[PDB]
């Protein structure tokens, strides 16, 4: 089988896409893509449909399309966004250079359903526990979120949450930022997604953001206030001369009583809170043990926590041209194969 598509302006962009979706609908657009909601007629869904940017523009841009299309074909998880089509209306190599992803339609991000903000425990425990089963999985497969934020979380009005690896506004990504990462660190790990984790979670326990710098310099003052100047143990971590002065050159800042800060709240989500809210990478909670914790007593299931599957990533490391990289894409749309029901 082949489709047969349909062109039209969703302003002022041209889609090109199966019969199969109508009603297409703008919901947003970045500067690497344009999202319209839209209705599945083969499974009567409401689906989102992006419309990548320029694809292959450039290596860089090339690259990133296939790192975008690799991992969604990888990701399937119900608290991760994955695809449930992909497709070009080119019939050949020779004139793609358009890729459409589709996935279940959520409507809406973390921002968007939280405001006016400050939830009870009990929605917070429930987001947080997605954010946390999703990124289980997510780390599990040896990928680094890096840029966890409310707008990279699709969630919709029955409070389901997925997470969003590729995807601003309509969130200020430093907000939720691993300090060690604005510092130019490391072979840092992981755990820098739990830091964010954590700043999602106070402003819900809070209904404010837990460190709104002005840049990265602010940033780090607020986070410094929060969580102290560093050990002197840490301190022997930082290799970096210019980031061991920036942080040894401070108010010697005192670890705040968290209790004090946190804020009336369940004491269980301060001690979690606590303990993401870490300088030491190497002290941070993982996502798996943050699963196992007290907070989430009523949600958290040790079987109904799965792991990925491996995910090969060798091709992060290659450099190819444009026109390899677009073939890689293709050769993977070609491949792909569509989910179950
Ligand atoms: C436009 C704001 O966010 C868009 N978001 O970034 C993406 O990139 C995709 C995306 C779409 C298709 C796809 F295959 C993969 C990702 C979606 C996406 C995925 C699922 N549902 C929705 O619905 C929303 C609508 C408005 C606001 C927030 C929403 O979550 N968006």
């Amino acid at each position: 089988e082949r489709p047969t598509f349909y062109r039209q302006e969703l302003n002022k962009t041209i889609w090109e896409v199966p019969e199969r979706y109508q009603n297409l609908s703008p919901v947003g657009s970045g500067a690497y893509g344009s999202v319209c909601a839209a209705f599945d007629t083969k499974t009567g869904h409401r689906v989102a449909v992006k419309k990548l940017s320029r694809p292959f523009q450039s290596i860089i841009h090339a690259k990133r399309t296939y790192r975008e299309l690799r991992l969604l074909k990888h990701m399937k998880h119900e608290n991760v966004i994955g695809l449930l089509d992909v497709f070009t209306p080119a019939r050949s190599l020779e004139e793609f250079n358009d890729v459409y992803l589709v996935t279940h339609l959520m409507g809406a991000d973390l921002n968007n359903i939280v405001k006016c903000q400050k939830l009870t425990d009990d929605h917070v425990q429930f987001l947080i526990y997605q954010i946390l089963r999703g990124l289980k999985y997510i780390h599990s497969a040896d990928i680094i979120h890096r840029d966890l934020k409310p707008s990279n979380l699709a969630v919709n009005e029955d409070c389901e949450l997925k997470i969003l690896d590729f995807g601003a506004r309509h969130v200020a990504t430093r907000w939720y930022r691993a300090p060690e990462i604005m510092l130019n660190w490391m072979h840092y790990n992981q755990t820098v997604d739990i830091w964010s984790v954590g700043c999602i979670m106070a402003e819900l326990l809070t209904g404010r953001t837990l460190f709104p710098g002005t840049d990265h310099i602010d940033q780090l003052k607020l986070i410094l206030r929060l969580v102290g100047t560093p050990g002197a143990e840490l301190l022997k971590k930082i290799s970096s001369e210019s980031a061991r002065n920036y942080i040894q050159s401070l108010a010697q800042m005192p670890k705040m009583n968290f209790a004090n800060v946190f804020i009336g709240a369940n004491p269980l989500a301060v001690d979690l809170l606590e303990k993401m809210l870490v300088l030491d990478s190497d002290k941070r909670i993982t996502a798996a043990q943050a699963l196992a914790h007290a907070y989430f007593a009523q949600y958290h299931d040790p079987d109904d926590e799965p792991v990925a599957d491996p995910y090969d990533q060798s091709f992060e490391s290659r450099d190819l041209l444009i026109d390899e990289w677009k073939s890689l894409t293709y050769d993977e749309v070609i491949s792909f194969v569509p989910p179950p029901l």
